[PDB]
């Protein structure tokens, strides 16, 4: 796990197409080790495991 906080910029693999997209963290559920990200400029959100988030440099 890396240290993440709500509002952090990150990138993540979108489950719809298996591609990396820029995202912002909208919420974190520390007990389940998940978060919700919003894909920046793509209008969509998704639950992600915190362990699966990537550097915001990956695009």
């Amino acid at each position: 796990l890396q240290q993440w906080k709500v509002g952090d910029k990150c990138s993540a693999i979108w489950s719809e197409d298996g591609c990396i997209y820029p995202a912002t963290i909208a919420s974190i559920d520390f007990k389940r080790e998940t978060c919700v990200v919003v894909y920046t400029g793509y209008g969509n959100r998704e639950e992600q495991n915190l362990s699966d988030l990537l550097s915001p440099i990956c695009e």
